[PDB]
């Protein structure tokens, strides 16, 4: 059933448009490239250095490449969206902090290290657009950048081609032997990520689970935003996670609890699927416990970008 | 400059999608075609034989070619459409008459001579969509059909390349010597079409104007739908226009005016631009007065698909 791929691709270009020129440019890039061994995502939410949530119009996870259409603040379907200058590698289009806290549950990644190519559609801003030839040129050079990046990856043999069918299947990651941040790993449920490390579980309703083959490490399925029970945060670089609770008493009894162990946590963050609005779990890294305290609560630093996997235990 | 072309194309593929698969197929068709000498329109409103309003996803006016994606009735972002079977050359997707009455002022054309290509995105519905290779195949055969159509037109030299700059300029049609139905002629204002036939005008507020070089003909700018003052209709073929008024009395007093007045009318219908929602005037042809009576009112049949144009006096 290759149809699933079709579905995915379709819906990606079937999103309601944020920008006026977005549809044309994105569609032309995708179609002219016509290489579907490369995974792509449209309207990818990212976190800026200032903690504000922004978005990029086209995103290749394997190549870590973003593409953004540059229009003025004029011609924008979403009020309020924001057009502002940000750190050099970060997108111009951001969300107001008012709607940024409503979108917490969304799948939001870190742009650190990623490159952003921009397409400037206005010859004279505001108003009059540039000619089609120029735009097509920009699109062409961008495509060649993408292709040459892909080649740079395949020659280094670090390039793993995209398959929808096997990517949500734990067995393939067990076969790989490791789960990496570069592999951009998101699994459909807790039982799956549990089964990566040797569990046989049918279903898992709990937030955490102990690593079968390592007692020092704990598989964690946290909400990295604030909710009813907890206040959790993650730095824009993804290096540091802070954990607190709404009740200070519970944090107080969780203080010693944190202090003794397990000191390591493999983190799979609960995020909404960009399509079909369902909960998924993304691997954020392997973290180690740094500090115990009031206010900010527990502090976890990311000691590893990869964790080894295991065959089921019996 | 070319910026107008750019803007047009952008907005054409930037329409809010009616269908879930529309964006992908249409955009891929346009880009893979990559011939921008070919004018195209997305979500073109058309009139069926039964007077219901339908629409096609991609339309090339020069080639008279429509392209429609078949997803069936299940996935529709618009619950304001209806899926039913119609004549072989007519689209599967129609609008309920409730909102069809909201779409009157929109630009709606005649499909009678046009051909429609369909893209089936479901191998067998219900359920699972078809694989990408099949879809790409359909899109390709459609594209090469387009190319070969364009070639049949350029060899017959009936092909006028698309130019945004000159298409709304009366001077080009005056130079042409004729305004034709096949040329798909639409002008931005009444003063322009007036100036096509020899008038010199800063602006024109009137509903109609007498043809300068023929006392026989009247340039008319009717709303071909029903409004406050008048009740007007046009057959799906575009052959017959009926003119009545909400007041039966005014129709009765318009009887003598019609029978005595000029028997020929060059008709430019007032329609909203598919983009930017502004009033535009599309050339409907040359009509001749057939009969006037109470009830049904005046009846005009179309005697010509092209009309001669003239230099100013």
């Amino acid at each position: 059933a290759s149809s699933d791929l079709t579905d995915y691709v379709i819906r990606q270009l079937g999103r309601t448009k944020n920008k006026r020129y977005e549809a044309y440019v994105v569609s032309r890039i995708i179609h002219l490239l016509n290489d579907f061994t490369l995974k792509f995502v449209t309207q990818q939410f990212v976190r800026l250095s200032n903690k504000k949530i922004a978005l990029t119009d086209l995103y290749f996870p394997q190549l870590g490449i973003h593409i953004e259409v540059d229009e003025g603040h004029h011609f924008l379907r979403n009020s309020k969206m924001e057009y502002s200058l940000n750190q050099i590698d970060e997108p111009l289009y951001s969300i107001s902090q008012t709607e940024s806290d409503a979108m917490r549950e969304e799948d939001i990644i870190s742009i650190t290290g990623h490159k952003i190519f921009r397409v400037n559609v206005f010859k004279n801003q505001e108003g009059q657009p540039q000619n089609l030839e120029n735009i097509h040129q920009q699109i062409d050079k961008i495509i060649e950048e993408i292709k040459t990046a892909k080649n740079k990856l395949i020659e280094a043999s670090t390039f793993k081609e995209w398959n929808i069918e096997t990517e949500y299947n734990p067995q393939t990651y067990i076969d790989l032997g490791r789960i990496s941040l570069a592999d951009n790993v998101v699994l459909k449920t807790t039982k799956d990520v549990c089964n990566c490390f040797g569990y046989s579980y049918k279903n898992y309703q709990r937030g955490g689970a102990l690593h079968p083959y390592k007692k020092d490490t704990l598989i964690w399925f946290p909400r990295l935003y604030e909710n009813k029970d907890w206040i959790n945060t993650i730095s824009p670089d993804g290096l540091t996670i802070t954990e607190k609770s709404t009740d200070e008493t519970i944090t107080l009894k969780k203080l010693e609890e944190w202090k003794n162990g397990p000191q390591k946590r493999i983190v799979f963050a609960r995020v909404k699927d960009n399509l079909s609005s369902r909960a998924m779990y993304r691997f954020m890294g392997l973290y180690e416990f740094q500090k115990a305290d009031l206010k900010d609560g527990a502090v976890w630093k990311r000691v590893k970008s990869e964790v080894q996997t295991y065959s089921p235990k019996e």
